[PDB]
RNA sequence: GGAAGUAGAUGGUUCAAGUCCAUUUACUUCCACCA
RNA sequence: GGAAGUAGAUGGUUCAAGUCCAUUUACUUCCACCA
């Protein structure tokens, strides 16, 4: 019931069993062995290599130390060659930075061609600084395993664990230097109910500071921020996160919530009671790996949003699905009708050209004086949040992020009401209206 | 049919046939006889007094001399009896300054008490430049008369004649100032044309410059505006009418627009054309002169308007109708119906205590995290703009006007519909929605 | 692929566009995919 | 009766509103009712 027999408890959930601690240390060995084989340069890296690893998560990271003078081209093909050579079965699937995935004697492995850098200054490939992350951390997270264990079964319980853009949150690595600065989990967490959206933590000058944002400075690199892709208001949600648990500890944190199914009608019934328009645009899901699509799915949301908030049909909040073979834009509107009436600003009675020029155009109803100014009554070519997007989207497909706006060229489709409600789509609608008491675990 | 044939036909019907006119003359000498009787000092202004006033629109000014040193009551008492006496018939209702209105051999009358006052400045009573305004027109406006009538039946004709807070036209007065400065009715409608929100006509010194606001110096009275109570948006109307009239001269200008009956139906066609929502609060009128309701009316209008607009309603306009049993505060919005849900802002995340605070209520939805703040769902007590109004006008009585508003404590209802179309608004819904035809 | 920045170009909307909605050229950086 | 200003005294709403919604005391003009 106190915080250090939660802390023993969730341990349980943290740390591999040996089962599967025995099952890495034999796809090491192979690997070794078959690396070795092609006299090739290579070091083992990432949480394998630092025993900081999530019971169900073991991945073996492998780094292949190239000539700093190869092209990046040539560190393609070098890399994706060895890869392919090394791993029991294999898939390339890669943003920008080449590397291989794939599985050795049932365990992943990841298979990462980098530059052979003296220094991890001005670096060549994105991921150059990863060999110096180990050399870093191997001798100073010693003993503090599983405090790292801890940090990361937290984060990861509630979502905001990984710094990739479906995620938005703290990486492994970050998790590791913030051990290593605060000394422990339980700490750790005390000291971030502080934490502002200006604070700095500096584990190399063992020192926090005010900046102009949240930086968490790489000791390996003063110019890194190693929090860069940690939204506001993940920092925000743990921070808060932090506070509920020093308040009321408990071994809930650690365990983590899935969406519960639910009905399409307790969801009629709660968009009935909110009195919104509740719809999404439908397309299908272009084919591109994560950390493209996701930031494309969040411009195109953000972009539709921004339509509607100047259309006056005041959106709420909007979300959004990657489904197998769709994607789904949600939005929630105050507004589910607006009049086909509106007003526009004409020019001073004093300024007789311009008020010509306004009372020229012909209206179904007569343009008015008002507080010294001409105004007139126009009319909306639409009168739903529904009918404003078909327009908006039809017209803007461009905008929406280069391979969402391209699908959503080629068809797209706004759907609402029981149609929606069988869409995979439910978790998504109940988050984005805080539907109580619709997850569970 | 050129621009001085249209203002020569305008005659007509601005210049008082010779029989009311005599009508007037022997109504006048009725006063003259009456008065002189029981002494009293007495003179003759208005535009009765300088041959000003249009046809069939003939009101008789009698004003009552008194020395400075009558009291404020006393000045009441005396004048008020005098006016009963000398007057076949009477009323008595008026705002602030005293007096009577009646009926001497069939002509309108009213007696009005003031101060007989050396110099105009630093006056005791309301009226009491009056006397001083007849003096300064007195030779000024002969030969001018007709100018005046043209220039007052325009702005008759165009529902922007009078002072009056009904109204918040021009006065009478001022249209005399402006045809002593300008020589005629064309010249200031020509000139009229350029004037901006800013012109200062200073008659005193014959010129038009530019100051802080519309300005007309009373000659008698250089502190004082006579244009004081004009709109600036009937100001604007006026100033676009004289573009109208000179782009294109027409006797149309002179006549009141027709009534144009619109029937329930084609009414309620044209809001369903516009999509929005269209609803009047109705309340007994207050037994209060013009003059003390029609600000009110106006403010209680504003008021809801307000609450309309911060509610997200959506208002486009608003209107006002006295009849003689009720008042009428009409309302188009944008929005017909509202979700119940919404969005409160809450504290930055960093602010614990405030935070734990705004957590801590009890809400139907759980509160979220948007750029780093916190954010409440929260529930509407009303999501139509008639139920909105109703709860504001049951809440807010107070603020609506003292008398509009104490009606409105008492009872109102929010009409909308065929029901609202019944009532004796459609002008006021009409003109508030532009309607043509 | 997304974001930030600098220096520009253009279309549309409007009585009126540095100001709103978009389109576009160059040079900068950053982030995600490994950690 | 409505409006503008000078010095304030409250209440309500809200996580918090010297900023939102209202209430009130004194002084000081102004406007409409006649012109
Ligand atoms: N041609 C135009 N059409 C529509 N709106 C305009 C136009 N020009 C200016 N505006 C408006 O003015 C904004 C641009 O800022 P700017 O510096 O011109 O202030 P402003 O418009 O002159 O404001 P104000 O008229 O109230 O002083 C725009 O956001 C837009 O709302
Ligand atoms: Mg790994
Ligand atoms: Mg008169």
């Amino acid at each position: 019931m106190k915080v250090e027999e939660i802390l023993e408890k969730a341990l349980e959930l943290v740390i591999p069993d040996e089962e599967e601690v025995r099952k890495g240390r034999e796809a090491e060995e192979e690997l070794r062995r078959r690396l070795d084989e092609l006299g090739v340069e290579y070091v083992f890296v990432g949480s394998y290599a630092r025993n900081t690893w999530l019971k169900g998560s073991l991945e073996i990271d492998v780094f292949l130390l190239f000539p700093e003078e190869f092209s990046k081209e040539e560190l393609r093909e070098r890399g994706l060659e060895i890869g392919k050579a090394v791993l029991d079965s294999y898939e390339i699937r890669y943003a920008e930075h080449p590397y291989v995935h794939g599985v050795v004697k049932g365990v992943e492995v990841d298979v990462v061609p980098c530059y052979k850098l003296k220094e991890p200054k001005n670096i060549k490939s994105a991921v150059d600084r990863t060999p110096f992350h180990h050399k870093w951390l191997e001798g100073r997270i010693k003993g503090k395993e599983n405090e790292v264990r801890l940090l990361k079964g937290f984060l990861k319980a509630n979502g905001i664990y990984g710094a990739e853009y479906k995620v938005r949150g703290f990486s492994g690595y970050l998790c590791e230097l913030l051990i290593v600065f605060y000394g422990s989990f339980l700490e750790t967490v005390k000291n971030a109910r502080r934490w502002t959206r200006r604070t700095v933590i500096d584990v190399a000058k063992g020192e926090v500071r005010k900046g102009e944002e949240f930086f968490v400075v790489d000791p390996v690199d003063e110019k890194r921020n190693v929090a860069a892709n940690l939204s506001l208001d993940n920092l925000a949600r743990f921070v808060h996160l932090c506070r509920e648990f020093m308040e009321a500890p408990s071994l809930g944190f650690f365990k983590p919530k899935h969406p519960l199914e639910i009905e399409p009608e307790r969801l009629r019934k709660i968009v009935e009671e909110r009195g919104t328009a509740v719809f999404a645009v439908k397309f299908r899901k272009p084919d591109i790996v994560d950390d493209n699509l996701y930031p494309q799915l969040e411009r195109a949301s953000r972009k539709i949003f921004e339509f509607l908030e100047r259309e006056n049909f005041m959106p709420l909040r909007s979300a959004f699905k990657a489904s197998e073979e769709f994607c789904y834009l949600l939005f929630e509107c105050q507004i589910k009708e607006i009049s086909r009436v509106f007003r526009r600003m004409g020019p001073q009675f004093e300024d007789e050209r311009n008020v010509k020029k306004f009372l020229s155009r012909n209206r179904a109803f007569r343009p008015f004086i008002e507080n010294g100014r001409w105004w007139a009554f126009e009319m909306r070519k639409f009168t739903t949040p529904e009918e404003g997007v078909r327009s908006y989207a039809s017209t803007h497909w461009h905008t929406l992020g280069k391979n969402v706006g391209e699908s959503i060229r080629e068809y797209f489709e706004i759907i609402s009401g029981e149609k929606l409600f069988k869409e995979p789509v439910t978790a998504e609608l109940c988050e984005m209206m805080g539907v109580k008491d619709c997850c569970c675990q």
